[PDB]
């Protein structure tokens, strides 16, 4: 209320900076919003009431969540994708207050960081000594991320199936603890706008556990396959495979047009070319016969598309014969080429475009998220540069947090 | 024996069957083609055909090029920048 | 010693000068992922394997 | 006036700051500027000695 005028204001805002130590003045610092809304028309106005509780006791997710997750739904990333976040927020945050009137499970946030420490050094760490060393057999420690190598020596001891064993039961208790910080983190299975979120979540962490729990008893295959999914997270290389997954829909079609052009060059390899390959009871052996004749071709030429080099190889012998030498040989060069590099090669053609699309979107998009304001559509250099400031009109009136907890106030009272 | 030679016998059972298929990985052509002798037997021949043919269409391309796929991703994002600039 | 020390001083001098580091900080400026991408590419030949 | 520091120089001085600069901000903005210029004042007077 002194902030239009105030010389003395001006010394209330001294009463505001100027690292004088008062504990009203640092409450303050409690709540201090300016809201800054219009009304209908007319209007520019700023509001200001003090935070809710609610908000005060937060997370440090909130935030981080909000900003990243935005969208670009319309003319600007506005307010629509705030306003559902802003309703799930409000719910989420109460019930962070009555998990600390159980305090048990705050070690649960703990484990929020700990599930990843164990299952994923865990499982690497499994997986590969399966690896390194299959079992049955009586050796030594045949030579042919801190904790785990403790745990090695002890291990080694008293026989190394044991240790198998046992580090599957450890794996399984450690699933379990961490389990339960994800759902201590979101509790009753509280509902929001995205649903897929969080029933994925529940269900892939679910899998990932039974996995775990099949494996004890059976050949790893059930430990391989935890492996794979510890390689699948964290960070960027969730980047690398969006390439293949998000432009996903072409190339899967796109593998058949090069299956069917080794279908209908394969034909042609039929009619005009007998099959001239020769030279590949107790074991497996032939006495170098097969004649793919009339079965399967399109297989016998996937059988030389496999080794990528040549093509035509497979099938030998071309030998100066005159009626069919040169009749083949432009044939084979024709296959060559045409296949392997137009398709071997746009196969992979179409996965470069899905970088240059894929990133140019996240490069544009922390422009949008850095250098242009949030949710005033403001262009943010030339407009902000000119005035008070830019970069604490972020910080004072178009504060992106300070705007829920004003939403969240509106059902307090009587 | 004189020198580093076998009558012809492996046979990788069951140690190190990740470098035996890095033996077949390093050639980059084929993948299965060390492993062979199909031989048109039929409870294994089908069986076995379209496994090998995957694996070689997913390794290869699928990273070996995409091992690659970022390297010119990083090019188009270094020069870009050093244009701009 | 045999030159093992003559030849790593070679590969020194063509690191230097110029554009010859831009095209090497292809690879290492972004070089966080592709290295465990190989790993994604270690596990294929594994669980493949 | 100028200064005899300034004066007597390099010619390196004056390459190295521009290509050197940043981006740090909103502009490529005196922040860098400063911090170089401090270590150029320094770097220019051991030039006489």
């Amino acid at each position: 209320q002194l902030a239009r005028h105030n010389k003395e204001l001006q010394t209330m805002l001294k009463p505001g900076g100027q690292v004088d130590g008062d504990e009203a003045l640092e409450f303050y610092a409690k709540h201090t919003a300016q809201i800054e809304i219009v009304r209908l028309d007319r209007t520019m106005e700023q509001i200001v009431f003090p935070v809710p509780s609610i908000c005060e006791f937060l997370t440090k997710e909130s935030k981080l969540r909000i900003y990243y997750t935005t969208e670009r739904d319309e003319q600007g990333s506005k307010i629509n994708d705030f306003f559902l976040r802003s309703e799930d927020l409000f719910n989420e945050m109460n019930w962070q207050k009555k998990l600390r009137a159980q305090p048990v499970l705050y070690w649960c946030a703990r484990n929020m960081s700990f599930w990843s420490s164990i299952s994923f050094n865990l499982a690497v760490l499994m997986n590969l000594l399966v690896a390194f060393f299959y079992p049955f057999k009586g050796v030594r420690g045949g030579t042919l991320a801190l904790i785990a190598s403790t745990i090695l020596r002890l291990i080694f001891s008293v026989g190394l199936q044991p240790t198998l064993f046992l580090l599957g039961a450890f794996n399984v208790c450690n699933k379990i603890i961490f389990l339960m910080s994800f759902v201590g983190n979101c509790g009753t299975f509280t509902r929001g706008y995205r649903a897929m979120v969080l029933d994925v979540e529940f269900l892939y962490h679910l899998l990932y556990l039974l996995i775990c729990a099949m494996g004890l008893f059976v050949h790893e295959f059930f430990y391989s396959l935890l492996l794979f999914d510890l390689v699948y997270r964290e960070e960027t290389l969730l980047n690398v495979i969006k390439s293949v997954t998000r432009n996903g829909r072409p190339i899967i079609l796109t593998a058949a047009l090069a299956l069917i052009l080794v279908y209908l060059f394969s034909i042609v390899g039929y009619l005009f070319f007998k099959d001239d390959f020769i030279l590949e009871e107790t074991e497996q052996d032939k006495e170098h016969t097969c004649e793919t004749l009339l079965m399967c071709i399109v297989t016998v030429l996937s059988h030389g598309l496999r080794s990528g080099g040549g093509v035509g190889d497979v099938l030998r012998k071309p030998s100066k014969e005159e009626p069919l030498f040169a009749a083949r040989v432009i044939y084979d060069l024709l296959f060559f080429f045409m296949v392997i590099i137009i398709v071997l090669n746009l196969i992979f053609g179409v996965i470069i475009d899905t970088f240059a699309d894929l990133r140019s979107e996240k490069q544009k998009k922390e422009e949008i998220l850095k250098t242009t304001c949030f949710i005033c559509g403001l262009e943010r250099d030339k407009f902000d540069n000119k005035t008070v400031t830019f970069e604490e009109h972020i910080k004072e009136e178009h504060n992106m947090w300070h705007y829920l907890c004003f939403i969240v106030l509106v059902k307090v009272k009587d």
